[PDB]
């Protein structure tokens, strides 16, 4: 079949925050682990279940800074700008309804606080490195290094 | 990230032949597990390691009967026919270079026998069911219910 | 840009039922042309313009017989079965929520009759033939050799 | 059925360089029209027929300036950088083998000169606009507002 790992994939060293606000590296996540998610509409946090993990590799990645704290993923990531109230990407697929993510846009923290993007750069690796896409039921999002990231595998 | 699973996917029940010819359900297989692979060009068997497992859901499936034996997978699969010397799918995507898999075509067993397909059926579930795709390192193939299948995770 | 042509493509000598009631070979269809379409919802016939025509190649085709007439197309077509009230393909994509088209299933005639599928055959050409995908406005369906086929390009 | 438009698509008023060095708006190009092309290995200009035009729509677009002149396209374009000798994209797919396109990278003019990229913007539009992918035989490339662009209609 054809899968759309939409919201992209994160490097092994990326930290996912649990329902108990603890942190584990995405490559140590397992089916049924309970992670901190966010209802956009109801404007409230809530625990949800990891259904699926997909492991790929890539040599071409994207670093986003939001203060001293950063995150490394594919260019087809999806993050929430709570000030803009839009899902955004550096590289959105034509006809997804996702806005362009830019330098000095906002991300939503795992404490629901607005964080300002300080820098956005491309990043190649000498050889390919592992990347991970996790699916979360109902909310379909989580917190990668403490900011709200959407993730869904479809088709 | 748009990921093409080339071999399609198999129901959780599907038996995988391990390097040492023991059987393991595909929903038990873990990264690093050593599976009975096959070098097509060389016509020689080989042990190889699983690097990736992908789980998705489907309620539209395909049952290939080859005598009394059978395998249940997605309709876009890739089984090797050792008579025609071709990888075959019941439902090839246009201009993919995969031939139609038809009634009375041949599959390759884990021993290296030619096994004849006696029936191809559609199978529908009233609930979506879990399906599994395994990436094998070098030869990117394995024995599903005793017959040779290709599988590959490819980025687009 | 990745473009899913929902409804597949038809060979050159496939007959399209025009607005003007006459038949026309799909390889002659031009943008603006008005074809006979159907509203499944309204259960009435309508005239709609062709907004887009994709042309491609293939050597692997699907023949569907209904009475003493047939249609030739890619295996990932989409036809309406009026008996079941479902869109069907011989080869549906798992995710698509499309049902299997089978022997003795029904198609909808351009005059709203239920015609029985007598034979479905998968065949090859010695070298590729041109296949055509036509998008139709608002209804997104037309009549191929007198039976109702869906077609819609999306990203 | 599933069709990858490798090379993205251009806005209707984008200019295509014809074989005789005349210009035509891409939204007027027709099957059999002759366009200017480049062989990278031969490092010479060829003339080729357009075999296929695919028309879609988009609200997310990309503008690339090379001095006074610009080109507007989808973010999954492919332009030849003749300085680094690589096909490039603002937004390449993780496994495509395509480098990133950035400020102060180069493009190849329809007369064979390096043209420096001076600006890359990404802009939403409020209503979707028409966009056009064209298939050129043999070289699968053409000149879009005077710079070398790749385009190919491939099944998955
Ligand atoms: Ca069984
Ligand atoms: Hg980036
Ligand atoms: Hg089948
Ligand atoms: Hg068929
Ligand atoms: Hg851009």
């Amino acid at each position: 079949l054809i899968l759309n790992l939409r919201g992209g994939a994160f490097v092994s060293n990326t930290q996912i925050t649990m329902a108990d606000k603890q942190k584990k590296f995405i490559n140590e996540i397992q089916e049924g682990d309970l992670v901190r998610s966010y209802s956009i509409t109801d404007e409230t946090f809530q625990q949800n279940a990891v259904t699926s993990i997909v492991k790929h590799e890539a040599d071409q990645l994207c670093q986003i800074n939001f203060g001293k704290q950063h995150v490394v993923c594919t260019v087809n990531h999806r993050f929430y700008d709570p000030e803009s109230k839009l899902w955004k990407s550096v590289c959105p697929h034509p006809g997804s309804g996702i806005s362009f993510l830019k330098k000095y846009d906002y991300l939503l923290s795992e404490e629901g606080e607005k964080l300002q993007i300080t820098e956005i750069k491309t990043f190649t690796t000498k050889q390919p490195v592992f990347i991970y896409h996790i699916q979360v039921e109902n909310n379909h999002n989580f917190f990668a290094n403490g900011v709200l990231a959407h993730a869904m595998q479809v088709s």
